[PDB]
Formats: structure tokens, C-alpha cells, sequence
């Protein structure tokens, strides 16, 4: 293989050779890509149209240069609350409020999750401003999610050989292929998820990716251009089980959700966000909770998936609105900061 | 403006808003853009479908910032002969030799050459090779020119801003947009040419930049992949006069010319290409010469199209055989390198 060949191929409009696309990202992940030969790869893939094969070696060469976490710590129904990022609306963090609540709910979380990208403040940024601890390697994540029942995976502490690739997909700015690729290369492999998609025309693409993997995974794009599942209109799901997959319309309206503004959504800093979470945990009622109710249900459903839609839908939220009202997840979290100073 | 507005527009498969490629092309021949942005714009602007207006553009940023020729320097009827290269055919270098008998009828030429990218030996390789001097600044082309009826441009002399573009393109490694821009580029902006073009599907996007500056050119890919007029089938002509474009298709048969086999045309490194050039120079027979004299000849009908088609090329034919069969040709070789020389 060479870059000659798979750029030419590319810029053909052709789908790749079986293993060129993990050549080439292999080529990135080990520091022997010239910048201009990332760049090339990232727009041409982009605008060819990314398969899920191709998606799937990327995504799988990341995973091989990853730091795994040690054997036998991560339950088999772990879970992933997840998105993109990339939608350029900067709401309060809904995946990082919902994973919480997911796992006072007794679901194992191991979230992966990186600073904001575009944001004012992304997941991590959040959490570090709530006193959880980001910078835990493999074996205290583990141990986080074992005494906890939530585990953090900073993406940067995870995957150091994908800092070859960050300075290009900055220059370039353009979300390109490569901003798919964050839910799908938790270094944890959970093989459930409920995973935000920015990009509206790549969610099938994503589905796709979780689908070989035999992953149960519901795929998340709000209609109002949110990577969650948004409040103030429909979402499109694309729902992964069994190896296959399902483009399903959500309407939170007919589960008693009333619909929301996308202002009632807007976050600020790491502080104010931070603020949001602990607003929501205390058990303030409004359009903030409810947009974490219902992505924490759609975690316990992806989760259920594991072992019919609409019950599994109610008990996601009654358990989602439960494990609020209880105090239980205000308490997870304080004793997921302890954990950390300990 | 900026890289991810024009990036963004490129990669959602939109035409740029007028202004956009000549801001990204300045952009890049300043320095002012990282090696990851001019890949990603190379590429974008290659799959999205570069129009006329586009690349008019970024051949005009260029000429903006090359060395000009001295005022008054530049006969008003001067002639160009040169094509893309990229055609994969690795021949004789058809164009230089054309030029020569081109120049040596009477036609003044001012000639855009540059050494190979991909064949063995290009035009300026060559000319060296025969003991001309390619490097030559703006004041002694133009006294090439008017002592000797012809003067040689040697791209990267007088585009020294676009270093940072040629540089990228060598990493990437495939076709862009970028490999339309040498014919377009020419520092004396004569306003007739004879322009090959390897790749069929843009050959029209050249010849509509050629029309928006009213040149008088024609802009050909042989049937078998040549960007020179071929011998060994038809050729496709985009014929430029009146700023008009229209395409023909045209076949040497009827000018008598015999089918010859593309291994004829074939060449090798800039000592055998030299030898090529001397054998044709020195009157032998056969199918080089009969391709030299054809594209000669297309020179020369161009030349005429800055005031009937096939009056044209009969006069252009008998005009390019007899300055070969005189040895005016060879005589204007031998004086082009005395004059390097003195
Ligand atoms: C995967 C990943 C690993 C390491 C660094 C980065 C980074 O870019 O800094 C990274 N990217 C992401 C990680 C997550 N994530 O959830 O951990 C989400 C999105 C992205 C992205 O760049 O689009
Ligand atoms: C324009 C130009 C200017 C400076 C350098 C280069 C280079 O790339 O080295 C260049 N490119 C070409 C120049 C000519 N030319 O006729 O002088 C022909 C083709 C090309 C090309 O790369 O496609
Ligand atoms: O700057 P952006 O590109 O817009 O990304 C915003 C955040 O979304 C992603 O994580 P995640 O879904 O886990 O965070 P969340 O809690 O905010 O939803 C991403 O890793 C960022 O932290
Ligand atoms: O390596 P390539 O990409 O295949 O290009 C072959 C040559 O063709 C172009 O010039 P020109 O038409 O003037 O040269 P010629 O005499 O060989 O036709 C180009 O500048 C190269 O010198
Ligand atoms: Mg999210
Ligand atoms: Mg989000
Ligand atoms: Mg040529
Ligand atoms: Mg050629």
C-alpha cells in the first residue's frame, strides 16, 4: 500500500481495498504520515463517503494502539453514554449528567470522554469542575468503576498515539471522517452504548460500525441538529441489535414530555455547567432534567438490549427518574470525587 | 474568509463564492497556510469539481505574484506550447521539440516548462540536456526572445511563492486541481497556445480559463491519453477563439498522416530525449517527427486564430516541415545555446 495509491483511490470516488484504510491509519498512529498526507486522507474520506468497513478499521486501529484496561475488570454489560460532540449548539453536558445517573441506576458506566473540542466545556471539563478526577489511568479506572460503579476514560490518557492526527484536524478545522471516531474507540470495548451522532448522514454509518461488533447501541441525533437526545423536537435513532440495524423516530412527547427551547438547553464554563449538574441532581425539576431523564433511559434500553421498545422505554425512565429522586445519584457523585481524593 | 468557511463550503460539495479560491491561493503563495490546509484544499477542490471561474482564480493569484517580463518585451502575438504533463505515457518531450520548429518558422515563442514529475525526462530536463540554459531571469528571457525567437520560463525561477503548493503535491502524491495551473501560469501571459491536457474531464475547465483572458488557443488530449495531439488515434480539441469554447474532435488521417503505435513516441532519460530532439532536427523520418510537425503545426493554427480551420493547419504543416527540412530549426537550437552561452 501507499499513500499515492489509497489517496488516488479516494479522490476516484472508490470505496478502499480490505486493509487500506488500516494501513493509513496505522501510517498516522505511528508518526509516519506527513501532516499533508493526513489532511489528504481526512477530506478525501470525507468527501468520497466513509463506509462502515472503512470506519470500522480506523475505529480498530485506534483500539489496537490503545491502553487497554486490565483483564477481567469490566463488566460484560458495561455501558457507554457518549457523543461526537461537533453539533455547535455548547448545551449543558447531557451525556456526563445522564451517565451519572445511569450508574446510580446500576447500570456500569465506563465513559469515554475528552475536553470540548468547540464547546465552552466538554464532558471532561465539566467533571474535572465538579472535582471528579479525568487523569486516571487504566488500573484506577477500573477501580473506579468496581467501587463506584462509574469509570472515567480521558480519550488523550487512553490513545497517546492519535496525538499524530491533532494538530492537522485542527488546521483544517472541517469536521472530517475522523470525527466519528471518539464513541467508537473506548479503550473499555463496553458493547453497550447510547451514542450521540452531530452528523446526521454518518449515524448510519456509526450504526453500522457498532453492528459488526454485535454491539447494543442506540445511535443519537437530535432533529434540532443536537448529538443527544434532544427535547425540543423529535430525534432520529438508529437502534443496533442483534447485528442489525433499525432507523426508529423518537418523540419524548409521547412518553409526557413537553417540548422544550433550545435556549433552556445553553450551557456556559466548566463552572456554570458544573453548577447545571449539581442543579439537576438536587432534583430541580425543568427542561434540564428532562433531557437527562431521558438520555439516561435511553442508556438502560441500549443496556437491556444486551439480554420490547416501548416497555424497556418506561422502565428506563421510571429508573432514571428514580435513581434522581432518591438522592442516589447526588451521592454517586460525591462518591465518585471521594474516590478520587482518596 | 477563512479555511474552515472555505473548506466547509468545499467539503458539502458547494462552488466557492467569487473571491474564495483567489483569497485561499494567496493565502498559500504568502506562506501564510500550514501544509495540512493546502492538502485539504488540493483535495477538496478536486472532488467537489473545480470550475472555470475557480481555477481562473487561482492561476490569476499566481501570476499576481510571479516575476513579470520587462514592459514591452512580450511580442503581442507570442505563442505558447506546453501541456500538463501526468498523461503516464512517458514520451519524447513532443512539446519542447514543437516549440523549437515553432520558433524557428517565424513564430515567436515564449515557452512554461518545468522538469518531470512523473516521466523520465520533461522539457526543461532536455533543454538542458542539449546545453540550454533553462534558469534564466525576466531581462535575459526577454533578450532570448528577441534575439533568438524564442524564451524559456522556467517555472520554478518565476513562481518561487509557490514552493509551499509543489511541495505538498510531491507528499500527496495524486492529481489535483494544482495540475491544471502550469499551463495557465505562463509569467509573459502570451495570448495563444497550444495547451495539452492529460485529463480529459478538465480539459474544458482549461480552456474556459483561456477564454474569460481571450486567448487563442487550443487545448488537446489525445484518444489514447496524450496531452499532446496524438498520432496513434484522434485527438479531442477544446478550440478557444473569440472567448468561445468548442469542442472537436479531430484526426490526422486527413492530413496524411499514417497510425503510429504509442511505443514510438516512447522515451527515456534527458540524454536519449536529447538525442530524440537532435535526430528530429536533423530531418530523419518517421513517426517522431510526424508527431513534432503535427503539434507544430497546432501551434501555429492557434498563432493564426489571434486574427479557416483547415487552410490553417495545411499552412501550418507545410510551414513547421520546412523549417525543419531548411535546418532552421537546428540552426535556431544551436544559436539558442550560444546565446546561454555568451
Ligand atoms: C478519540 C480521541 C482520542 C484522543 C484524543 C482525542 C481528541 O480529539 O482530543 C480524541 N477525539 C475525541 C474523543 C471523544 N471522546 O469521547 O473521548 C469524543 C470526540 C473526539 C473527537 O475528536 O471527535
Ligand atoms: C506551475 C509551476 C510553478 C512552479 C513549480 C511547479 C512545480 O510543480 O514544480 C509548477 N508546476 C508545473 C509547471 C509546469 N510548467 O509548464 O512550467 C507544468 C506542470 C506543472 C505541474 O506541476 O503540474
Ligand atoms: O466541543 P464539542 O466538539 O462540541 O464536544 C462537546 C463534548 O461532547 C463530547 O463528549 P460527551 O458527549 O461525552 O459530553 P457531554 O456531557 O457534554 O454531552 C465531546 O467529547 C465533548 O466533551
Ligand atoms: O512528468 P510529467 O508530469 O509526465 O510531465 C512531462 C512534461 O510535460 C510538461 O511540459 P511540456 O509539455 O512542456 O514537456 P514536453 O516537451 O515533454 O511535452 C511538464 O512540465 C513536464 O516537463
Ligand atoms: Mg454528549
Ligand atoms: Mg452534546
Ligand atoms: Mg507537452
Ligand atoms: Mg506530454
Amino acid at each position: 500500500p501507499s499513500w499515492p495509491q489509497i489517496l488516488g483511490r479516494l479522490t476516484d470516488n472508490r470505496d478502499l481495498a480490505r486493509g487500506q484504510a488500516a494501513w493509513a491509519m496505522d501510517q498516522i498512529m505511528t508518526g509516519n504520515a506527513r501532516p499533508a498526507q493526513i489532511a489528504a486522507f481526512a477530506v478525501a474520506m470525507t468527501m468520497k463517503a466513509p463506509t462502515a468497513d472503512e470506519v470500522g478499521e480506523l475505529a480498530g486501529v485506534m483500539l489496537s494502539h490503545a491502553h487497554p484496561l486490565p483483564a477481567d475488570t469490566v463488566p460484560d454489560d458495561a455501558v457507554d453514554v457518549v457523543g461526537t460532540g461537533g453539533d455547535g449548539v455548547n448545551t449543558v453536558n447531557l451525556s456526563t449528567m445522564a451517565a451519572i445517573v445511569v450508574a446510580a441506576a446500576g447500570v456500569p458506566v465506563v465513559k469515554h470522554g475528552n475536553r470540548a473540542a468547540s464547546s465552552l466545556s466538554g464532558g471532561a471539563d465539566t467533571l474535572e469542575a465538579l472535582g471528579v478526577r479525568i487523569d486516571l489511568g487504566p488500573d484506577l479506572v477500573a477501580r473506579s468503576l468496581a467501587e463506584v460503579g462509574i469509570g472515567f476514560c480521558f480519550a488523550p490518557r487512553f490513545h497517546p498515539s492519535y496525538r499524530h492526527a491533532a494538530a492537522v484536524r485542527r488546521e483544517i478545522g472541517v469536521p472530517t471522517v475522523f470525527n466519528l471516531l471518539g464513541p467508537l474507540t473506548n479503550p473499555a470495548r463496553p458493547r453497550a452504548g447510547l451514542i450521540g451522532c452531530a452528523f446526521a448522514d454518518l449515524a448510519e454509518v456509526m450504526a453500522g460500525v457498532f453492528a459488526a461488533r454485535r454491539s447494543s447501541v442506540l445511535v443519537v441525533h437530535g432533529d434540532d441538529g443536537l448529538d443527544e437526545l434532544t427535547t425540543t423536537t423529535t430525534s432520529t435513532i438508529w437502534r443496533v441489535a442483534a447485528g442489525s440495524v433499525d432507523k426508529l423516530t423518537f418523540d419524548p412527547a409521547g412518553f409526557g414530555f413537553a417540548r422544550a427551547q433550545l435556549d433552556q438547553l445553553a450551557g456556559g464554563d466548566a463552572q456554570a455547567n458544573a453548577a447545571a449538574v449539581r442543579a439537576v441532581l438536587g432534583g430541580a425539576r425543568g427542561p434540564v432534567r428532562d433531557a437527562v431523564v431521558l438520555n439516561a433511559a435511553g442508556a438502560i434500553v441500549a443496556h437491556a438490549g444486551l439480554s420490547e421498545w416501548l416497555p424497556a422505554w418506561e422502565e428506563g425512565l421510571r429508573r432514571a427518574s428514580a435513581a434522581i429522586d432518591t438522592g442516589a445519584a447526588e451521592q454517586l457523585l460525591a462518591r465518585w470525587v471521594r474516590f478520587g481524593r482518596q
